[PDB]
């Protein structure tokens, strides 16, 4: 029986384009260079396929942002410049699938990408396929909930339920939190 992680703090759920612009400039003008973010993206599961419909930034375990781009009808300016803001980087698993994604969705670029697999491979010395979960687990000593209830939800719904809120917060804030593990390790 290993503890459940979970976001303890601030879920900030924005779903028009102006306000996310508007905080993501408020997160770019708190950062610097060298910053992190915990990063993960949700989007929903015949012939079209799925874009994204959700960006989490964890900033901090007090704040996270949930940006719901499925209900905005235009990408966030703000939320593009942060993200190909090389001076800030996005620390997250499976995150160049996500880079390509972006791209092909919004042709938004996302610069400074960390993925925690490979820290992890190269810090703990292995060579492993991981999963953000079994990253957890060894790394946090954590479990993360993972049913496909809420994984594999419709995440282009309005709006995120409190329990789909608190899965994509829980998931970029892993990020930050393993982030910070391996980067710190003694």
């Amino acid at each position: 029986n290993l503890p459940f992680l979970e976001f303890p703090g601030s879920i900030v759920y924005s779903y028009e384009a102006s306000d996310c612009s508007f905080l993501s400039e408020d997160i770019s003008m708190r950062l610097s260079d060298g910053d992190v973010v915990g990063f993960d993206m949700e989007w929903p599961p015949p012939g079209k396929r799925s874009r994204v419909a959700v960006i989490q930034l964890c900033v901090s375990e007090s704040k996270c942002y949930l940006f719901h781009i499925s209900s905005m009808s235009v990408f966030p300016q703000g939320l593009k410049m942060l993200l190909e803001n090389k001076s800030i980087k996005k620390a997250g698993v499976g995150i160049e699938g996500d880079q390509w994604k972006l791209l092909r969705d919004f042709d938004v670029k996302l610069e400074s990408f960390v993925e925690l697999t490979d820290v992890a491979n190269e810090k703990l010395k292995c060579a492993e396929t991981w999963s953000l979960n079994g990253l957890v687990k060894h790394v946090l000593g954590k479990q993360l909930l993972k049913d496909k209830s809420i994984r594999c939800s419709n995440w282009s719904n309005f709006p995120l339920t409190e329990d789909q809120k608190l899965y994509a917060a829980t998931d970029a804030y892993a990020g930050l939190i393993i982030y910070q593990k391996l980067g710190n390790l003694g």
